[PDB]
């Protein structure tokens, strides 16, 4: 794709994009599974509603092209706001969840998160990392294929599109920065029993997309990706029991029209 | 439909407030404090009580009338904003669990929020439950109808804050799908040993300028402040926990604009 | 008011803090921190609590008027290392482990005025009984727990309003600076700095800095560094002094 | 590792890409990336630790195109090193807590990896030089790893004698060495340690994020005998087994390294 | 003085933690603690100093002298924390040995002459070792400010650290940079780079100038607390590197 100049025509378009944390029954929407631990990473053998997954969504974009002439126009995303909804359902400390002693309130959702999203022109490009390369993924998730010792820090051989919403675990994949040539994508890790979540919001924030030449991410096939993991933290029943809690995030994209050389 | 700064005499205002916070109130001697949390062990029986639950503080600030081609409006510019009291902290000394024997109380900490905004009309909130079965009680505006959608995102759950006292912290953020003439800025901190950090200074300032140079714009010439200082939880002798809020200090500079 | 920059002056001073001196060898300490069980019943000792501190500093009488305008701050809390004595006085972290560090909730703030820090009065519990040498809210309320704009005062006197009583007020204070943080909770470490190369502007917008009423200016401060706790248990408030090092020029004003 | 010349000519561009796995000790054929569980001696004078249970620094040579046709000339051309863009790859597999891991209490999930950890990276024109540190010069270092020789109790804080290359990988324990800030004109490098059991990993991706490698003076590493050094340690923090064993957790970093060609004198 | 307007020094300053014995350089004397002020009398090796020197400068000689333009300063083997298999407490059963965590202070100086320094004291009435200078005819004032407390850091392993802080009433002619984090569990967070330098000049332009042709580098790295098997603590300290680029100006 020869990039040339911007035609001077824009257009903003937004999603809330919901999280996949699992969702073991009808009631616990944004919820995980119960987090069992097997003994071994010989038989390691999580359940699908165990394990959070990557959320995408393809916005679909009208062709721009009366003729296809020696130029074409493409939808150029120029600017993303984003931010997590809900963070202050996290002050519900009355319902479900272990008292932090005796006649205290219920235990904060705390502990390990991530928070990541992506804007691209094409599907997300992930690379696989395994903790456990003898880990059994169950139906319904797309894991490495046939992966090796090598799997749990570097093995070139697992790529994927991230092409399928919640069936990517977020523990088998990462954003691949040896690709996304035609993507931005922005993820911070948490890991710890007791990390406190800190989110902000606002209204004034704006992540610029465009690269070093000024191009932002090309709706190649006139299709915008919006790509995400929000997981806050672990909810504590009254059992002991713990649960990934996840949010959905918004996106808000400012698109203009791209001359491209045909 | 924006055109340009109108300057002359009284093209300039500046308006401050103190909004009070609203965090339950449970008895006539606790105001600032919530009622004790209580925790019921299911999702499908948690019905709490109106005084434990901490809502979004709101107040319009009217504003020197304008004439309604170009409209005039007045123009937010820039707020100073701080929270009021936060040294009250500092007394360990009554009603507190001892830390241990011999000890002084425990000072107030964990899960915190803190929030304002900005608007030329009432902040505008989006609905998000822990828990969509949830009873809540008389006296407060939670998502209507809500299902278990109501967990993640459920675009039926739009509000606008437009009652003081009313609208609980827990079910409801602001939009950021609308908004467009509101700024608004908060961050939620979660965890049982949190330490609420506070910075007070009459040095700073926020400018309420989009990318445009274009500030929130005063319908019918009323301003919205938005606010929520969930401090933390006082603990009690016994162990039970308290929601603690503060006051929250507006000085907001407006300028009139041509419009339209 | 303010018309052009007319004459250049530096003065410094070390402010002691105000932590309760509870006898004449634990200068720079509280007395103990007691409980009672209620706010129903809370009558604390002067000793036990911290006040702000603050002096008025005169400056050559100038007297269209000249006036002293403050331009420029340095600060700094003095004697932050003083705290890794570990061997006296402190509670053992366990058996055969060295005392337990100064931590805790904290507040370090400084202003600097052509005239006192204008305070807002705020209290935890609005049925505490302060005692005699203390300045605090009159007639209070259960609102004076949140916003109660009857509790409006100049800290005009050194060692007299405690910290936890009051704030500075942000709907006052046209012609100061002030600037502070507080970090609560049982276990939160200090975290201070030092260096001579910062530097702190006091001017406004405008490019004007305090104006200096009456040939006076006004420094004020709260440094509570944490709780030291005692081999026994028990816990006290440490303060340390604050430096400031001002820069002030002469400024013409009207008549 | 990938190399492509981006762009021919005065102006020639070429990227270097590359994923540098981790070496936290690897102390069976299914622990790759993990670290022998941690054993603790009593005292200073009796400290042998085992080689799979020291991470040591990765480090890879990456040559690169031939720029001089005529050796004689009285300018030659060098590659430049001008930015890079580096992250730690998988943070997102510290969410698996369903596997091998000690339980937070009865019936939670598995502990998190947490704890002491160490992200470090050079970009280098020459080999990364190295000044050596211990904790405790009684030390004795397994075979098979390159640590300071004839230390002294003066090895604990600065003996100016344990200067080294870091010229081979998986050989020179992180706890042993670090990069010597009294050298390394010719790289860059940038590290930050955390220390503490229960000290959360903190990691960010962006592919917006680069590095510019310039001196004051707009110059960048030069690679000489047409050598890109990369090295890296990322220590993520500790693994606890079911049993409450520990063991050390790493993960590779990739780099994309952008440069440029320097004339110089012969 | 001061009119108008090259050269490189590098020191390797060692930190003087206590060295209890010719084994535990770096390290200080396990901690003790007297349950009262009244009887307060710390061991010499227990207590950490201020580490300085003087380094020597070409001499020049209307005169001209070295002017300190910038310094690169980084905490030398931070990753020797990363042995936790050595003498250390375990985190529990099977697990790991504890991390050196806990209080910290990090600080350096430049300057063209020694550091000038204000004594302020937790405890007045401590009876310091012989081998010290702390504070002389110390009152409770000296748990605040007591101005009478003047020095100048012009021994190497003698001003104890919880003694002594940089003066904010003088060294007009030193720059200096400290951080104080307190707390038994704090964790030390250490950067190292070789991209990064500090600018020496003041808001006039002008950095320190060097009297008798002398540059004075001036640390303190307490790393935090060692635990060893039994449970005792010890600080652990680490050198501090200076690398510092000098100009020559000229004075009257
Ligand atoms: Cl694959
Ligand atoms: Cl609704
Ligand atoms: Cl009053
Ligand atoms: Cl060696
Ligand atoms: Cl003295």
């Amino acid at each position: 794709v020869e990039v040339l100049e911007v035609k001077t025509a824009i257009t903003e378009v937004e999603c809330f994009l919901n999280p996949e944390m699992g969702d073991p029954d009808e009631n616990l929407r944004g919820f995980s599974l119960k987090l069992s631990v097997q003994n071994d990473f010989s038989s390691d053998s999580p359940q699908r509603k165990m394990l959070p997954c990557y959320s995408t969504a393809r916005i679909p974009l009208p062709n721009l092209n009366e003729d296809l002439s020696g130029n074409l126009l493409m939808w150029e995303a120029v600017t993303v706001q984003t931010e997590v909804i809900g963070i202050t359902s996290m002050l519900n400390l009355h319902a479900g969840s272990q008292k932090v002693h005796e006649h205290g309130g219920g235990k904060p959702i705390q502990g390990s998160n991530f928070h990541f999203f992506a804007v691209g022109g094409e599907p997300l490009e992930m690379q696989g990392v395994l903790m456990n390369y003898r880990s059994k993924y169950p139906d319904g998730t797309i894991t490495p294929k046939n992966p090796t010792a090598q799997s749990q820090v570097m093995n070139t051989d697992h790529k994927a599109y991230l092409d399928k919403n919640n069936a990517y675990p977020v523990e088998c994949w990462v954003p691949d920065p040896s690709r996304n040539e035609n993507a931005r994508y922005f993820g911070t890790f948490t890991g710890g029993e007791n990390v406190p979540p800190v989110l902000h919001v606002t209204n004034t924030a704006t992540t610029v997309l465009l690269d070093e030449q000024g191009v932002g991410p090309l709706c190649k096939a006139d299709s915008l990706y919006v790509s995400a993991a929000d997981i806050c933290g672990l909810f504590t029943n009254s059992s002991g029991t713990q649960q990934w809690r996840g949010l959905a995030r918004y996106f808000k994209i400012r698109l203009r029209k791209r001359s491209v050389k045909n």
